[PDB]
């Protein structure tokens, strides 16, 4: 490393993806001794800085910061401006964080069995707030849809923000939003947590089961973030570029601070992640292609 590194954010500041690649940039701009520059650049749910970075030297000094919305992209645009697949490589995972579908305080619904229920049949009125259309949030409402056979309908907002406050206003039921988002409401008592939608319960929230555990078999979507450098990258620059970042997450501070939030802390590697990201999108084109869903 002997100028900045410049890592391109996919999403905005507010979200867990920014942060991430702001604690790291911190920190790695401490260690190593240049600027980790971090801009966001989110553009059409990430593809804008996807571009960006797919078109920069593969030598390790532009990286993307990334969260499962990369690998939904591919299934949910008509005509993607690369190939999400060949034109990047991993570098590592740092964090995972479950979605969590979220009631207001008092509502009817008081385990996520009695929602299924209620959203059992075709035409009918159950509607849930996501963090946007497209998000994993999104998709983890139409996977539940299509794994139980219900039929709620998605109402997107403009992030975790806008989606928790009309869940907390009661303006919508329900909502799918991102774990780390709705933890200090559920806590406070202000909502109610229906399920988490990873393979194993959280951590923050003991008492709130999984989707999978309630019971619909085999499902899990668990939302990563990680970072990702051009395609070419030789394996040995990624290796070092995961070293810096994966001692960046094994400081006590940062792992405190993510646990605290509701992240479960990870440091999957080159390879891993990479085959994480292409079952991903493996995956979640299959699921938006039965759903019918394109964002653009």
């Amino acid at each position: 490393p002997n100028k900045p590194l410049d890592i391109i954010v996919t999403f905005p500041p507010g979200g867990g993806t920014d942060m991430l690649a702001r604690l790291i940039g911190n920190y790695l701009t401490e260690s190593l001794g240049q600027t980790a520059v971090v801009e966001n650049r989110p553009g059409a749910s990430g593809n804008v800085g996807a571009r960006l970075v797919a078109d920069r030297a593969p030598d390790g000094y532009s990286l993307l910061m990334v969260n499962s919305s990369f690998a939904v992209n591919p299934g949910v645009f008509r005509n993607l401006p690369f190939d999400p697949k060949k034109d990047f490589a991993a570098v590592i995972n740092v964090a995972y964080v479950p979605s969590v579908f979220v009631v207001p305080a008092g509502s009817k619904y008081k385990t996520l069995g009695e929602l299924m229920a209620a959203a059992k049949q075709t035409n009918t009125q159950v509607t849930y707030g996501s963090c946007g259309n497209g998000t994993p949030q999104h998709l983890a409402g139409e996977l539940l849809n299509v794994s139980a056979k219900t039929h709620m309908v998605h109402v997107p907002y403009k992030g975790c923000g806008p989606a928790l406050n009309d869940v907390l206003g009661s303006q919508i039921g329900l909502a799918v939003v991102t774990a780390s988002s709705a933890i200090p409401f559920i806590k406070a008592g202000k909502l109610q947590a229906l399920a988490v939608t990873s393979k194993e319960r959280s951590a923050l929230l003991p008492e709130v089961p999984t989707v999978a555990e309630q019971g619909v078999a085999g499902y899990e979507l668990n939302q990563w973030h990680g970072l990702l450098v051009p395609g070419a990258t030789p394996m040995a620059v990624r290796q070092k570029l995961y070293d810096g970042i994966a001692k960046v997450m094994q400081r006590d501070d940062v792992q405190k601070k993510l646990a605290d939030l509701g992240y479960s802390t990870a440091s999957d590697g080159p390879e891993v992640f990479q085959k994480m990201v292409e079952t991903d999108i493996d995956r979640f084109s299959a699921l938006t292609k039965q759903i019918g869903l394109k964002v653009d």
